[PDB]
């Protein structure tokens, strides 16, 4: 599924991201826009032979399993196949473990380099939540 901008900030904002561990919603539109294009489907392969999933392009080497990522945790106890689901509950799940494990967003390098000190509000301006 290809996420409106205001569809996606209201999904996030329904399966709880809004001021998660401090990140205005703002942030994880912002996030999601740069990492998929708001593309539930999105998949990239990483140098290492990992797989990035999904609309945060959450990655096989340590969230997911994908069964062809040698030696790999799956701290999301999921398969990778889950992440690109029209539903983002499981993708805003795990993401909410990513955040969480100490490095904030900064897990995200397309948050880091494109959304991090920005006005990310603009990212959910006009729409209704
Ligand atoms: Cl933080």
């Amino acid at each position: 599924k290809v996420f409106g901008r205001c569809e996606l900030a209201a999904a996030m904002k329904r399966h709880g991201l809004d001021n998660y561990r401090g990140y205005s919603l703002g942030n994880w539109v912002c996030a999601a826009k740069f990492e998929s294009n708001f593309n539930t489907q999105a998949t990239n392969r990483n140098t290492d032979g990992s797989t990035d999933y999904g609309i945060l392009q959450i990655n096989s080497r340590w969230w997911c399993n994908d069964g062809r990522t040698p030696g790999s945790r799956n701290l999301c106890n999921i398969p990778c196949s889950a992440l690109l689901s029209s539903d983002i509950t499981a993708s805003v799940n795990c993401a909410k473990k990513i955040v969480s494990d100490g490095n904030g967003m900064n897990a995200w390098v397309a948050w880091r380099n494109r959304c991090k000190g920005t006005d990310v509000q603009a990212w959910i301006r006009g729409c209704r939540l």
